[PDB]
């Protein structure tokens, strides 16, 4: 029964998921004055030309756009990574107001939203085995600010009405996740965790420096989603973000000078 309410939000998660107070929790604040350039880092390789989206699902905490991860169709390589990581889904976290919504922060700045493209390390065979490994997942995080519309997001926005409430899914084929990327692939990276229960410490985070812009109308449609199921009391799906967690014994590395 975890969520983002008064009685079940992030500050409560540790009771059911004690790793919430662990050594490698996410998100974190990215201090651009202490992150150090690492010349050993490589460019990211984002290979999404063969990506096969299948479906979009309201899971009660966000919505997931799901992909075919049964072949190396949409993969992330390079950067800080060893090996090949397959795209399984993306989702967002967003606010009730444009001044909050992101999970990571940059010099304490909160963005309006944050996109997570979730990938699992093919050496572990399946997502469920991957999340049990410290190097099981690679999550590409991308900040959203409100300004111009993002045309490559509109197909997602337009399906939201069909998945308003928890448990609803809809076919969602032929969606191109390349339309969600900024121009630059400059990034920060550090070791961390899932940002929702079970909060497993299995993620190499790759957070892009450059935000994408979405329009105020686009974000407004996200805020019409519901956390509840159909026929239950309406509770708007907003503020579905975990705040920054202590960095502890970690360093954030930058791909760029
Ligand atoms: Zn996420």
């Amino acid at each position: 029964h975890w969520g983002y309410g008064k009685h079940n939000g992030p500050e409560h998660w540790h009771k059911d998921f004690p790793i919430a107070k662990g050594e490698r929790q996410s998100p974190v604040d990215i201090d651009t004055h202490t992150a150090k350039y690492d010349p050993s880092l490589k460019p990211l390789s984002v290979s999404y030309d063969q990506a096969t989206s299948l479906r979009i699902l309201n899971n009660g905490h966000a919505f997931n756009v799901e992909f075919d991860d049964s072949q190396d169709k949409a993969v992330l390589k390079g950067g800080p990574l060893d090996g090949t990581y397959r795209l399984i889904q993306f989702h967002f976290h967003w606010g009730s107001l444009d001044g909050q919504g992101s999970e990571h922060t940059v010099d304490k700045k909160k963005y309006a939203a944050e996109l997570h493209l979730v990938h699992w390390n093919t050496k572990y065979g399946d997502f469920g085995k991957a999340v049990q490994q410290p190097d099981g997942l690679a999550v590409l995080g991308i900040f959203l600010k409100v300004g111009s519309a993002k045309p490559g997001l509109q197909k997602v926005v337009d399906v939201l009405d069909s998945i308003k409430t928890k448990g609803k899914s809809a076919d969602f084929t032929n969606f191109d996740p390349r339309g969600l990327l900024p121009e630059s692939l400059d990034y920060w990276t550090y070791p961390g965790s899932l940002t929702t229960p079970p909060l497993l410490e299995c993620v190499t985070w790759i957070v892009l420096k450059e935000p994408i812009s979405v329009s105020s109308e686009q974000v407004l449609k996200f805020r019409k989603l519901n956390f509840n199921g159909e026929g239950e009391p309406e509770e708007l799906m907003v503020d579905n973000w975990r705040p920054a967690q202590p960095l502890k014994n970690r360093q954030i590395k930058a791909s760029f000078k």
